[PDB]
This record gives C-alpha cells, sequence and structure tokens, in this order.
C-alpha cells in the first residue's frame, strides 16, 4: 500500500464534478480531528486507487463495481440533472437544430448519462462546443451564454432561483444521479472509522 | 484520444490551479470556430501527452521541460500568489502568519504552485504552519480558506472579487507574495489547420486575457 501515513490524515479521491460542491461541506461540519488530503479522479480511477491503498475514501457517483462485495458504501446524496441556459426567456431551445451542447466528458460517470438520454432522443440534434469534466467550468461557460448544459441541481440552485440559468426540461430529459462514500469493508486506522462513523452521522445533513 | 477527431475540436490539458479561471475568457474572446475539450491535469503529465496525441495544447505555468524544442510556447499572463484567509467578522484576518502552527490551505506536492510555496515557507523558519487541507484546485483551497478553516497562498485572479468584498484578508504584500506565469505549450511540428489558426488567434490575445 502507499507508504505515506498519519494517525490524522485522511486521504480522499473524489471525482473532478463532486469535489468542489461537497468536501467543502463536508470539512466545515466534521469535527475539526482530521487532516484532510484530497485528490481529483475521473470515476473510473476509484478501483484501483482503493485497492491499492492511495486513498482511504472516494467521493464518487454511483459505480456498478464499487457498489459490491469487497467495498462498503454510504449514499451522500441524490440530485437531478437539469438542461439549462443562460439568459426572462432561454437563449436556445433544444427543438433548434444543432444547438450547442456543453458536455462532460466521455469517460465521466455524468458525460456518459448524458449522452445516454441524447441518443435516445433522437428528436434532440445537438453540436458538441465545450467539454469538461469539471461542474463548475461548464456552469460558468454556460452562464457566459456560450449554450446549454445538463447541471445538477445543488450547483445551479442560486441561478436558477436568481434567472441567470434557466431550465429547459423538468420531465423526461431530467436525469438522475446518487453520490457515494465508498472504502475498503476491511478495518482502517481509529481515525478512519471515527471519520467514517461520523460521515454517516452527517449525511442527513447533506 | 489520438484518434478522436473533429473538424474543429481543439484538445486542452490544463493544469488543476488553472484550467477554471483561464478557459471562460479564451472561450469568450477567440472567434468561436472551434470546438473545445478540456481536462484538468497535473504539471508533470503535459509532455507525455504533447508527445503522444492526447493533448494539442496545454495550459500551465513556467516548466523547464516544455520550454525548449521539440516545444514552441507563449507567454499568457503573470500572477502572483497573496497568502489570505478569511475574516473573523470585526474586518480583520481569523489567523495570522505568526501563530505557532497555523492552519495552512495548501496545494499538492505534485504541483507546481505547491513547490513554490513550500519553498517560500522553507526560505522564512520564522513561520510555523500546520498542513490541514491539501489540494492543488484552487477553487477548492478557495472556498475551504473563505470558510474560515486556514491559512492559503492563492492567486490574485481567483480572490479578486474576495479581497474587494472583505471576505479574504490579504496577510502579506511583500516577502511572502509568489510571482507565477501562465504558458501555452506545443509541439514544434506542423499541426492541422484549424490547430494552426488557434495557435495564431490564441497569440494575438496574450495580451488581453
Ligand atoms: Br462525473
Ligand atoms: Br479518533
Ligand atoms: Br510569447
Ligand atoms: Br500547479
Amino acid at each position: 500500500g502507499a507508504m505515506d501515513y498519519t494517525l490524522r490524515k485522511i486521504k480522499i479521491a473524489a471525482a473532478h464534478s463532486l469535489s468542489l460542491g461537497l468536501l467543502p461541506t463536508i470539512v466545515k461540519q466534521m469535527p475539526t480531528q482530521f487532516t484532510y488530503a484530497v485528490e481529483a479522479i475521473d470515476v473510473d480511477q476509484a478501483v484501483d486507487m482503493l485497492r491499492e491503498g492511495q486513498s482511504d475514501f472516494i467521493f464518487s457517483y454511483h459505480d456498478e463495481n464499487l457498489q459490491q462485495a469487497p467495498f462498503d458504501n454510504i449514499r451522500l446524496f441524490e440530485s437531478r440533472l437539469f438542461p439549462v441556459c443562460a439568459n426572462g426567456e432561454p437563449r436556445y431551445t433544444l427543438e433548434q437544430p444543432h444547438f450547442p451542447l456543453l458536455n462532460y466528458s466521455q469517460n465521466s460517470y455524468m458525460g456518459r448519462l448524458i449522452n445516454r438520454t441524447l441518443t435516445r432522443h433522437a428528436e434532440l440534434s445537438f453540436s458538441t462546443f465545450f467539454v469538461s469534466s469539471m461542474s463548475e467550468l461548464l456552469k460558468q461557460v454556460a452562464m457566459d451564454g456560450c449554450g446549454i448544459a445538463w447541471l445538477p441541481e445543488y450547483a445551479i440552485r442560486q441561478e436558477i432561483t436568481d434567472g441567470r440559468l434557466i431550465v429547459l426540461d423538468a420531465d423526461e430529459l431530467v436525469i438522475p444521479i446518487q453520490a457515494y462514500a465508498y472504502r475498503m469493508n476491511t478495518r482502517m486506522s481509529q481515525v478512519a472509522e471515527t471519520f467514517w462513523r461520523d460521515l454517516r452521522g452527517l449525511q442527513a445533513a447533506l
């Protein structure tokens, strides 16, 4: 495993689309008995980094391989993806032939879902204009009026109520997402167990 | 990857501490005849992703390996890293650099920002700190700093409004200010017509970013 070891350091590897939105909440509401080392990763890197010992815990989404036996998990929260765009009416329409699309990477948990829904809807012709795994990068480019992006509710909650971003669909084009915290089912240090035990108690407040 | 291709796609790999602040102004000012594919990387991945067909351009800082042939470069902008922290509700810093083992919010050891900060901290033996939060995402250290968790060295372009608002307070404006310089790197060989257009077009914006 990793030779890097302290008694209080919590080594976390979080998905690109999840780090900025979730980790500030955890670090703030956790008992200050920990030291944090955060590494932004893709979803497909999480399995090896847990088995190799690179990370004590993983903050990503629904992973088919991580839900199973050698790993334990907590569902941190579930959210919904809403296709939004900038300016009190949408700057773009979904029925517009080949609209500018702001999407996540193909190898992200979240780009795969949007790519599946778009292919499932033949009535939506689009032109991919910007691709990034950072939810904030896609958010800022969307607020600049560059196109349409599927974004999570928590990351654009203030902009939807503000009017800077406008939701385009609430029924058939809403994609569900579930965020999870993963770990090896084996016993860890006493502080890592304290981190895991506390993390469960903060879940209802997440 | 090397096989993925469209007519207008421009594959970009930007450093973790630079991708979010640099990409929006580039997309907004570049003539929108381009398709963007951006992925955040660590500084040490730039050479291999350029030699292979993984990235057309790299958005990083001063890296000596990338400042020689077979690479061409272009200067984008320079900035400064200020040690900042949240306020204590009275317009004064919640922490001070003189605190024995003050909470430090630092970049990762593998980042170019982390090495510059660690060197600055090593040069000043009068500062005792305790590493509390580590991440090479500038805006993650930024919000953790705004929540009042410790002191972080952050670039001026990412905390400009927070300095004005007072949510963040600069702790040193002299010896602890670290100069940084962003670059855009590329292979010296001839690229596609669309890629060469991107390179020249970005060159015309290197003083307006
Ligand atoms: Br994702
Ligand atoms: Br404990
Ligand atoms: Br230059
Ligand atoms: Br860096």
